[PDB]
């Protein structure tokens, strides 16, 4: 079914409040939201094409993994947080992407067009494919919303890492885990149980 709006709205408000004032308590809530009431996987995200970006990364970028994706989404989340907290600062109206840790964590892991799409939701557009800049007036609510989905994305990577750990002896790839998680609305233990049973031949 649909995502729980009340739970999501409450979590969003607490996420913004937290940053305006460790996010582990927020991550526990996010982990609950991502499986709550058997929300369909295709309703977990509305601004990022999460499972498509993940599968593109795992298939196309050889250094990647769910761990690497966690790091890329975390770095992009921090870009968003800085922008909605400090939109007047030159260092966040123009961001550093062609050199520095952004190369190692994001360019290594997400396709260029997915970087561009995610950054566009924050109002960043590039020049010559780089030099991302906020060229129109900031829309902090939109920045907050995509930052929040990058937070959910990093947590969802944590969920899929956990699914894999619970069925780690059966020879599955991370791509196999992603396909179960996007196909089934079960929680983490449900997904791992299904993967185990399938590997055992029990359907």
């Amino acid at each position: 079914g649909p995502m729980d709006t009340k739970f999501k709205d409450d979590l969003f408000r607490k996420y913004v409040q937290f940053h305006e004032s460790s996010d582990e308590c927020l991550r526990v809530a996010a982990s609950t939201l991502l499986s709550l009431h058997k929300v369909d996987p295709f309703y977990r995200f509305r601004l990022i094409q999460f499972y498509e970006v993940v599968e593109s990364s795992l298939r196309s970028l050889s250094s990647s993994s769910l761990r690497a994706l966690h790091g890329a989404f975390s770095m992009l989340e921090t870009v968003g947080i800085n922008l909605f907290l400090y939109p007047w600062k030159k260092e966040f109206r123009s961001i550093k992407t062609y050199t520095g840790p952004f190369v190692y964590y994001v360019k290594s892991t997400l396709l260029e067009e997915d970087i561009r799409a995610i950054l566009s939701c924050m109002g960043y557009t590039p020049e010559l494919g780089t030099a991302y800049k906020l060229r129109e007036l900031v829309e902090t609510l939109q920045v907050k919303m995509v930052s929040f989905e990058l937070f959910l994305a990093k947590v969802e990577c944590e969920q899929m890492l956990e699914i894999h750990s619970q069925v780690k002896d059966k020879g599955y790839s991370e791509l196999d885990i992603v396909s179960e998680r996007k196909s089934s609305a079960e929680d983490v233990r449900g997904c791992s149980d299904a993967l185990r049973r399938r590997a055992e031949g029990r359907e």
